[PDB]
């Protein structure tokens, strides 16, 4: 008898410009007439939801509910909460989610790996590291650049944010894309721009080519 | 009511040169009274374990029962289980365990990547990445080497087997390590090793150093 909800990730907030609010529902059998409902810490309530979900296959039930909401109340930490009512349980059950400020704001840095020689010698692909280090709280957004035009999210993976050894708290993560020699030795460059919420921009470029 | 056992690592048994099974119990509440013993696919039963574990302290009691077999029925893929006896329960609970054989078993490739030129300009530190790819299944072992002489396992962080997007089943696997500017431009050198069951001899060693 569980509902968790998904607070805003920074890096759907620099993606779309625009704060939601996201919970669901789990560990309940599939039902229906159920509202879900946001209301914030003084006690009044928010734009409906919208996209009511389905049943998971596997004995469970979810609902899902959107909220817009300034971000300068979620920055400063106000107590949300969406309501869910279902039939077997007599209170609806109440999900406290906010963000504090205490965590550390410290901007991180960022570098890029050009493949190994040796990986080029097969002919058949090659490996850029895009490479972030020394950043707090744990919320970055990376991606891929080429010539001015966003790269599939299918050619790159990025590591989650794990802690480093030498340090009380602080974070680093990795990302690595795949192309073909063709393309590295004589095609373009894949900037790697990473959004971190105590950048002064926000913003952080770099160019990385065969001849660097 | 759940009892996970942990199948052996590859890396530990490349570690130890001795296979070794494991369970654990979980979602039951610390008691007493608690008899673990390992029965095979036949019948009969095998050496007796030791170290009685303790219960942890979120309302779950756990107890742990060590066998030594030879590697080469578990390669075989023979069934395995180890038998939990406890009050509330009416029957002892079985949990089976097999490693089986159909997956693919292609050996990894090793590539080491010296810092970037420009991480070396703030003088504070130094990482260096060991990077495999191409291998199944998922069970690696990478550790690094100083001087013939192992560091030790708090300096260095390696990744999970991950799945490569360009492959229908093959994995990837990274490792970095933090050392100093000094001792990286005027130091030694920190062979990674990996070991891969679908290797020739297991054991595989690169190089890198300030001129390479």
């Amino acid at each position: 008898i569980r509902v968790f909800a998904i607070p805003p990730s920074f890096a759907s907030i620099f993606l779309t410009k625009s704060t939601k609010l996201t919970c669901l529902v789990t560990d309940l059998t599939t039902y229906d007439s159920v509202t879900i409902s946001w209301t914030r810490q003084n006690g009044e309530a928010v734009k409906t939801h919208t996209n009511i979900s389905e049943s998971h296959p596997n004995a469970t039930f979810s609902a899902v509910g959107e909220a817009s909401i300034s971000e300068d109340d979620w920055n400063s930490g106000e107590r949300f909460t969406c309501t869910v009512t279902h039939t077997d349980l007599p209170s609806p059950l109440k999900q406290t989610i906010s963000r504090p400020k205490g965590v550390a704001l410290h901007r991180p840095d960022v570098y890029l790996l050009p493949p190994a020689r040796e990986q080029l010698n097969l002919r058949e692909s090659a490996t850029i590291t895009c490479l972030v280090t020394g950043f707090s709280p744990a919320d970055v957004f990376v991606q891929w650049m080429q010539r001015g035009q966003p790269l599939s999210p299918e050619k790159y993976v990025t590591s989650a944010p794990m802690p480093e050894p030498q340090a009380p708290g602080r974070y680093f993560a990795h990302s690595i894309l795949t192309v073909s020699e063709e393309e590295w030795n004589t095609g373009e460059t894949y900037t790697c721009v990473v959004a971190h919420e105590a950048l002064p921009n926000r913003v952080t470029e770099r160019t990385v080519d065969k001849s660097t």
